[PDB]
């Protein structure tokens, strides 16, 4: 068996309440056992870095500002589902704005 | 009495222990990514961690001191809210060496 290994776009839960979206890719995440991810949310502000994401639900705002490396294995990462393409590419947009990468 | 606000590009202690001294033992700082109206009105930031051992990882990026050397883990890139958590500056980075750490956080995302 082999534990799932969150990949960019992934929508995932983890321990240590809310989902994150998955920003760093497969590869990266398999070798560190970390990812870049932006969690998610159910209230919206109209905040500037929210992300509408459109499977609704529970947690279908995402934070981009908040860019978090997490420790995916050690905290038992499961998958949601995934963001649409162009709802990552919004993620990253927003990022992009704020590192001014 | 207002507090410091970090900066982009500044190089900052986090949870500040004055008991652990100028070497806060047991912490590492960071580089701050994210500009300063962002940090100032939010009271967040995006920074990376650095330690002072390279570890010969992809993703550090050199810091050059005067007395030192250390690494930034441009990987690492947390948001936190510094506000809450009590930042002091320990120093600036390099504007050569932000960008080194935003190309590598770019790469990874990438942006």
């Amino acid at each position: 068996v082999s534990r799932y290994v969150p990949d960019m776009g992934d929508l995932i839960w983890v321990d240590f309440h809310r989902p994150a979206v998955v920003l760093s890719p497969f590869m990266y995440n398999n070798k560190t056992g970390m990812c870049l991810c932006v969690p998610c949310t159910t209230q919206s502000k109209g905040y500037p870095f929210e992300v509408v994401l459109s499977g609704q639900e529970r947690d279908g705002v995402a934070l981009a500002d908040q860019v978090k490396s997490i420790a995916w294995r050690a905290r038992g990462a499961t998958k949601k589902g995934t963001v649409a393409p162009e709802e990552l590419q919004l993620i990253k947009a927003k990022i992009n704005v704020l590192i001014g990468l």
